[PDB]
């Protein structure tokens, strides 16, 4: 399982990555370290490539 939370907003500039705020969960899927890691949110159902250092394991 991977439950992480947005620990800050965040304004996808890019339709590659997702947009959300702060407080937002998310299910990492493949991180691998990196910079770049993507994400299902569970309010939409798609995923995106969400900021690694903008979420964190609850």
């Amino acid at each position: 399982v991977t439950l992480f939370v947005a620990l800050y907003d965040y304004e996808a500039r890019t339709e590659d990555d997702l947009s959300f705020h702060k407080g937002e969960k998310f299910q990492i899927l493949n991180s691998s370290e990196g910079d770049w890691w993507e994400a299902r949110s569970l309010t939409t159902g798609e995923t995106g490539y969400i900021p690694s250092n903008y979420v964190a394991p609850v």
